[PDB]
């Protein structure tokens, strides 16, 4: 288990264009292509990223290239952010994976807004951090995923991703 397996489980890896929970065309691991209702616009943005006429279907290798880049962006966003960086520096490897998972799902700005929970995580108060996170809007939206990520922050282990 590592950050890539973790995200593959929570996000999945689609090889064909699919619709977001808001109707947005997407692919790979929650990789936004376009916000317009036009499939053509979706297919066109995919081809510029891939470099060929995908017609809405890509290979595993291409899907994982997109995935790898997005995971790299999430990690960059953390290191360039004044609030995330110090928390990330203080976490062990497993909990770091949980921080990356959140940034990847919500973006560096969104996660940076959890100022209390972050301070909690920095001071190593796992149990309090978990309870505080459990009553967020994020948790309410995606219960199963948020529970797995919270459990990871709490325990410092991968049990929530091994017992499925």
């Amino acid at each position: 288990m590592n950050i890539f397996e973790m995200l593959r489980i929570d996000e999945g890896l689609r090889l064909k264009i699919y619709k977001d929970t808001e109707g947005y065309y997407t692919i790979a691991a929650a990789h936004l292509l376009t916000k317009s209702p036009s499939l053509n616009a979706a297919k066109s943005e995919l081809d510029k990223a891939i470099g060929r006429n995908t017609n809405g279907v890509i290979t595993k290798d291409e899907a994982e290239k997109l995935f790898n880049q997005d995971v790299d962006a999430a990690v960059r966003g953390i290191l360039r952010n004044a609030k995330l960086k110090p928390v990330y520096d203080s976490l062990d490897a497993v909990r770091r994976a949980a921080l990356i998972n959140m940034v990847f799902q919500m973006g560096e700005t969104g996660v940076a807004g959890f100022t209390n929970s972050l301070r909690m995580l920095q001071q190593k108060r796992w149990d309090e951090a978990a309870v505080n996170l459990a009553k967020s809007r994020w948790y309410n939206q995606t219960p199963n995923r948020a529970k797995r990520v919270i459990t990871t922050f709490r325990t410092g282990t991968w049990d929530a991703y091994k017992n499925l």
